[PDB]
DNA sequence: AGATAATACTCGGATAGTCTGTGTCCGAGTCAAATG
DNA sequence: CATTTGACTCGGACACAGACTATCCGAGTATTATCT
């Protein structure tokens, strides 16, 4: 089972790339009812990954580092859910009387490659896919102006 | 991250095709030095699948009910660790002040499908493989004498 | 007007509460045998 | 050959843990208003 707080960093990147101005945690957080503290702990997570840049001071917030194309939803997962593969094998081919000796072990277990292989499929599916064609199909379905209407409900009154 | 008794389980499928008669947990727990209570869980966990055949009594144990070819790796995985998913959707796009209507959700949000297409080909992954797959990289890399010798080592005094 | 110091707003990591695993346990059920 | 015993099996119920969730207050900087 994996974290459900990815949802809520990826549908602020979503916002974030209608977003041309700073944009403060808190105004997310009202932005989908969210614990802030929890949202902002999600974008230190993200900060630390360097995904995206925190400018501080009075006109302070959250910013989109590289263009929109170039950010795809492995590095996003990867950075926030945990970077650690899924699946890990304990080695138990070398425990208990039938222990495989150092000698015959020169591949790794089929179960492990096979899972291992899945996860790969798994996170390459998912990189093929970019945050760009996300907000490409979402101004095709929700309408052009639904987008960019966020953008502009997020930036009203910065000071 | 997935549960680590997998592992436990998915080793045990192999050993099973070399297990014509009934092999009860305890066997397999010194099999592999584990939890002999907490694999037998696991075993359970499997069980209520009915994947295999768990009969008490003296010479009871755990059997393969149904030919190792129809058994996928996808089939294990989601019996034992859940078959519910591992990322979930809470639908934040109808909550808050810019909630999207209850109109413009004729579809499933993008997002949620980019994360089904990349589990869809993991479990895809996970399907393509047998157990036949499984028995045949055992007996092709660790010899074909391996299988049929732990197999027997499991029977080794079953009364 | 320009320099300066108060100011107000925001990241950042350190801090508690709770939830699904993780490990373990003993009882109900079952078959094989030992026995008259 | 029927029966009693016996001991061995799984099944689900019981504690412990690391991890996810939610939250706080301290560090840093552009606004800004004043003072010369
Ligand atoms: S030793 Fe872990 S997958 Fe085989
Ligand atoms: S609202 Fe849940 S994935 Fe978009």
């Amino acid at each position: 089972k994996l974290s459900g707080g990815v949802e809520w960093a990826l549908h602020c990147c979503v916002v974030l790339t209608a977003a041309s101005r700073p944009v403060p945690a808190a105004r997310l957080a009202e932005l989908h009812d969210v614990s802030p503290s929890y949202l902002a702990k999600q974008m230190q997570a993200l900060s630390r990954a360097g995904l995206v840049r925190s400018v501080q001071g009075k006109t302070g917030g959250y910013v989109l580092t590289r263009p929109a194309v170039e950010i795809t939803l492995l590095d996003v997962v990867q950075a926030v859910d945990g970077p650690d593969p899924a699946f890990v094998c304990t080695e138990i081919r070398q425990r208990g009387p039938l222990a495989t000796p150092p000698e015959k072990c020169t591949k790794a277990c089929p179960i492990a490659r096979a899972m291992g292989a899945a996860e790969a499929a798994w996170r390459a599916s998912l990189a093929a896919t970019t945050i760009a064609d996300l907000v490409a199909t979402v101004d095709d379905e929700s309408g052009p102006d639904a987008l960019p209407g966020v953008g502009a409900w997020l930036i009203e009154g910065l000071g």
